[PDB]
């Protein structure tokens, strides 16, 4: 009954397990949706697409021409698909609007601990049995001050975790959540947060207001050899500015989760870790995405 | 006069030394020492019988096996490492294994962003089991708490091992090595545990039945294994979710400093703990 | 023409070559399947690689979509069901062979790489580790090298080896003049196995060949021997090899495939080879 | 009594030693000259007078600043093939079961033109190897070698050599005339995508000069052997392969080195 596109095995794995409850007819394609590949959908009420797959108008028309009713998104971001045209074509479109907050918080910390301890580098040594420890010197988080920017669900989840480490908590949101407050987080202005903090992590949405929020001016406030981990949108961090910092040694480590050769130079010459939008890649996180995306499909059958 | 020195060892001893103002001689080789009242040695230096006027011997580590014990020589050591750092390391291996970050870097540094096979699990729901209630275990135990995990331990909610083994979906052991301990984790254990379980040991090797583990891994009883190691390695790491790290647990500036301090005072000394 | 399982190289060289031919090209990254086949509509011709499905339904589907001709860009046609193709009046064409020289060259570079542990070095080096332990090699000059199969590839390898200053033995049931001229000496395997310190296989997969290298072969072979295999995998009894590898009768092993070096059927992946393939492939289509 | 021992040093000396019948893993410095209480040293170990003197109180290589022609030549090619074919990049892909070939395309040496700079024994040995490949051979030495001429080599204008060759390997010694022999001036001349391997002394290549050239995309690949972060960037973002003065690291060369040393 449904055909899925840009499938990766993890998609296949958890849509299926999930579908057990739904009992849909699932057909998986591993290639990008396009005008040219639009045909494949035939006999399919519904289609499932990730961020890369093409929603441009033509694709949509073509999808109609094949009797497709419903379009679903395995991800919150619906930038690819042109909604107006969809309406004109009477194609419902659906999505999953949030990811388990816990996963992104967890990932972020994981990059943090990995960077902190150069575990990623150890492996590269270890696997070939080079046990030399030079350059893997880390730091202990206990004493330190942790600065989190944004206090949404994810941001808080990160905070609980950080609190675990015995870290002292500073956060920067306009609005301060109780939930954050019961933790002991103390809200401060950025400049304060920048100087005070030896670990910074951003869990906030991009607004024109905070684009390039972390920029050269920001950097020179912050401590030397600071750790910055960003699982939020790319724009929040100013790449060029960041890079200068790394080289001139303001930033100890940087962790980036890349929404969809700087990498090679950066990764190789620095404590930079890059991960390709891995944040929600947990079984739980995937299962939820499926329940949501299938359920959405169910609902279409009756309101 | 310090032996088996590595740059970090050198770094933290020097910084700490500023308060002490001892005179430091650094050697990069194993265990020559004329003009030195005392010596500093790591785990691998040799302190048996056969081994110029050196009054005292100091250990840069908790363990005194390499050395022996009459010749008018006093021996001191550091019996603790920052509990937190090691605890901190233990998780970090865990997260790295969980999220397969170690393998992502492998891809990423060459700009491959495929995510297949990096899928992990979310710790928030999960039960967690700790072995050892020592400073380290507790320290780890807190960290785990932050995760929202549910804690069982053995030496929170204390329980017998079997109870722990079946219940726990993550395990970490932070206890010293005892005759009772040895190969504490063995086939009997592994076949108790949840399939896919993740085990991390920063504590001594003997806690785990090595061949026993491997069977388990092949058997797919164990999801991931983390070992801090005081061609199996290549094999294991390569064809499994195995991360071996070379006794890094206390490699952090704070800990290294703590070690140097405790070591340097020990030498200042009154008496102290040998 | 629509091309399937296009990988960039496939794409790059086909186009350059095209400039000569003027076909209209539509490149699809995905596998050709019964389901995919629709994608071909309006296309007289189709281009495919070893993975793609030539099995009948696909073919039927293809005709249904007006595909006059199917073109393959690799010697082997195991995937396509020829007769059925015949029934449906679809012409099927192929590329008979690859640059011989290119594949032979791979084998050698692969050999040297293993021999000198350059692969391992690079791992170290990229991190600015220059330690050399465990990277020791052996000098090929003076060594005896044995080649099995002396087809074009073998001969082309035989020359390369000859340059190194090695001694040459080869096993083919039906010898080659060319090989002889180089002064290679033909032998039976046993002699070859026992004698050679380097072995390279350049022969097709025949039932007689299967698992040509089996424990029987290995335990003849000199200790520390190096074997490089660009021919189909089945020439080698992997299980024996592993044993042999742990057992240490095998110094190094190199395999080309879809101290060990593995590479994914990369042998003919050179710009010269791909162009020649493209050109041959288009030409097939010109006809 | 040996210093700066590495397993290879030890194994081969011991083996060779049996005929002669005469080990320290650490550096020889003044501090260290007590252990001697007729010594073996490598380039790194300390040759300062003081150490010597402390020596009186109580080399395994050509360079005294403090090999088999065939081996180095062989390495040089192996370096060449690896780059050309990006095997090094594969193993990394392969070891973790990634079988994609994107970006590993190579070129077929056969019929290409190969240029050797220097025709020492090393130069020739390479030339021979290259002959096997079916390459067309050009060389540049001020003094023509007889042997090379027999191979069929045609000697040339450096400029000629630079423009014609799709492969260049340098097997000559450092001289005032050739220092920075390969400079921006050179690289500009050369074919785009050219491959360069230098096992010869480092200085023959204008390091910054290359780097631009690489960015500039004049040079397809560069192989360097380092006689005792730039390393990472280049290795990482470019087709460059660095090997640490491995050139003569073979059982055979090492054995030769050992025997000669015991004989000395």
């Amino acid at each position: 009954k449904l055909a899925v596109y840009s499938t990766k095995q993890y998609d296949k794995k958890y849509l299926q397990q999930v579908n057990e409850s739904f009992g849909f007819e699932l057909e998986f394609f591993d290639f990008l949706l396009t005008e040219k590949t639009a045909k494949t959908a035939n006999g399919c009420e519904a289609v499932c697409i990730f961020v890369n797959d093409d929603g441009s108008r033509p694709v949509l028309e073509e999808l109609k021409k094949h009797g497709v009713k419903y379009i679903a998104l395995r991800c919150a971001g619906f930038n690819n698909v042109d909604l107006d045209a969809a309406k004109e074509l009477g194609l419902k479109v659906v999505r999953v609007p949030a990811y388990d907050p816990e996963a992104v918080a967890e990932h972020a910390i994981g990059m943090m601990m990995t960077l902190n301890r150069r575990i990623h580098r150890a492996y590269q040594r270890t696997r070939d049995a080079n046990f030399s420890l030079e350059g893997l010197t880390g730091f202990t988080m206990y004493g330190k001050t942790a600065g989190v920017i944004g206090t949404g669900k994810i941001g808080v989840a990160m905070l609980r975790i950080l609190k675990g480490f015995g870290m002292r908590l500073l956060a920067f949101d306009p609005y301060p959540s109780a939930a954050a407050l019961e933790l002991g987080v103390e809200y401060v202005d950025l400049p304060t947060l920048f100087s005070e903090s030896d670990v910074i992590s951003l869990h906030c949405p991009l607004t024109p207001e905070n684009y390039h929020l972390l920029n050269e001016a920001a950097f020179d406030q912050m401590k030397n050899g600071v750790m910055i981990v960003n699982t939020s949108r790319g724009a929040l961090i100013d790449s060029q500015a960041a890079i200068e910092a790394l080289k001139n040694q303001k930033i100890g480590s940087l962790g980036m989760d890349v929404y969809e050769d700087v990498f090679r130079r950066l990764s190789a010459c620095h404590n930079v870790l890059f991960t390709g939008h891995q944040a929600f890649l947990t079984a739980e996180a995937l299962t939820s995405i499926s329940q949501t995306t299938l359920q959405n499909l169910s609902n279409l059958e009756k309101g």
